[PDB]
């Protein structure tokens, strides 16, 4: 619901984050979470599979490990952004710490079950379709695809 | 034929448990081994207090400690855990395509995940180990705050 008002900012943090990620020459996904109380950027990320040599930095993991160690209380009432539709692991991420809401940026170039999930356990999904997020995402999986399978277990 | 290497892989998995737990980290250890040849791709344990991490779990922190691998190479892998997966360690499992995760045990914590990998097709082999259950009840007896922040609580 009303959390919704924060949506622009989340998502711009995300791509801005995706936008490094891509320019360190990494997949370009990226995240922030979001208190939804007073709109205060709890962390943001992008992942570092290329940059760390990391096989679970996806751009939701190192977001919120970019958080840093929190009480689970503070995450219920939080949206975690993404630029990209997250798959199960992010998912998985999302459902254990309570996160309630997630905004995704674009589901064209990738979902999973997880999407879907999310909404049967109970937590709300927005995708906002932003089309910067669609292109970045695109040109990495044209001009890389062996780069980008590997980021999802392929 | 992979049950063959189980018992190395949760000897393992306790291995780096026990060294969590003294290293004053929450004891949850694993391993990842490649089924075709009994190998250790990684083992690891939760790092939440050893690294400052909202996302260390002992399992994710295995699958970390393998490095970057083909997508192909977790196809024929079982993962080993102390303790039965969270929701994000499923999907972990999910994601990679893992076929088999071992778990020590599920007493002091189970969640939906265990039920879900099965749901999707991953086999799950709880094997009820009492030096699992035992280092684990010990630490939520002494530090309950620091296992809930570990599980979102
Ligand atoms: C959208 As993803 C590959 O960071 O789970
Ligand atoms: C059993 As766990 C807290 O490492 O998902
Ligand atoms: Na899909
Ligand atoms: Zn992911
Ligand atoms: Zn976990």
């Amino acid at each position: 619901g009303m959390a919704s008002k924060w949506d622009q900012k989340g998502m711009d943090i995300a791509y801005e984050e995706a936008a490094l990620g891509y320019k360190e020459g990494g997949v370009p996904i990226g995240g922030c979470l979001i208190n939804n109380k007073d709109g205060s950027v709890l962390g943001r990320g992008h992942n570092m599979r290329f940059q760390k040599g990391s096989a679970t930095l996806h751009g939701e993991i190192s977001t919120l490990e970019n958080c840093g160690r929190l009480e689970g209380k503070v995450y219920k009432d939080t949206t975690l952004y993404t630029t990209l539709s997250p798959c199960d692991m992010c998912t998985g991420a999302i459902i254990m710490y309570g996160i309630p809401r997630c905004v995704v940026g674009e589901n064209v170039n990738f979902k999973s079950k997880g999407e879907k999930y999310l909404q049967t356990r109970g937590h709300e999904v927005v995708v906002v379709d932003d089309e910067r997020c669609k292109k970045i995402m695109k040109q990495f999986i044209d001009e890389r695809p062996q780069d980008w399978f590997e980021d999802i277990g392929e």
